[PDB]
């Protein structure tokens, strides 16, 4: 897998964001995670966390997996990094997302994220409290 550039256009919620990628605006959906919707418990805290991480970053990068790059809604499916730190992992590690939507052939970072979830759970953080 390789990291590619992108620039923040607009925060959306805990697991989607609008980025400019190869010079075109696209909504990206984070691979392998699920955050609570804004109206649900920890939804606003997830959105805030993601928003801050991405807006404060000097450099946003996208990393596609081996399989499908766009979902049925036209959303890019990627791992997103903010100054080299994986946003997908950070949300999970904070108890602000669950590992979810693990489809065969787009699951390179599954076990990394499952490890983060285990530690969040053990700490009783946020959704695991
Ligand atoms: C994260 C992800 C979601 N999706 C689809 C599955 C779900 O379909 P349905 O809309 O039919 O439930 C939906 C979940 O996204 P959200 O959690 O953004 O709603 O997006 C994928 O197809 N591939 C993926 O990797
Ligand atoms: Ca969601």
């Amino acid at each position: 897998l390789h990291k590619e550039p992108a620039t923040l256009i607009k925060a959306i919620d805990g697991d989607t964001v609008k980025l400019m990628y190869k010079g075109q605006p696209m909504t990206f959906r984070l691979l392998l995670v699920d955050t609570p919707e804004f109206n649900e418990k920890y939804g606003p805290e997830a959105s805030a966390f993601k928003k801050k991480m991405e807006e404060n970053a000097k450099k946003i990068e996208v990393e596609f997996d081996k399989g499908q790059r766009t979902d049925k809604y036209g959303r890019g499916l990627a791992y997103i990094y903010a100054d080299g730190k994986m946003v997908n992992e950070a949300l999970v590690r904070q108890g602000l997302a669950k590992v979810a939507y693990v489809y065969k052939g787009n699951n390179t970072h599954e076990q990394l994220l499952r490890k983060a979830e285990a530690q969040a759970k053990k700490e009783k953080l946020n959704i695991w409290s």
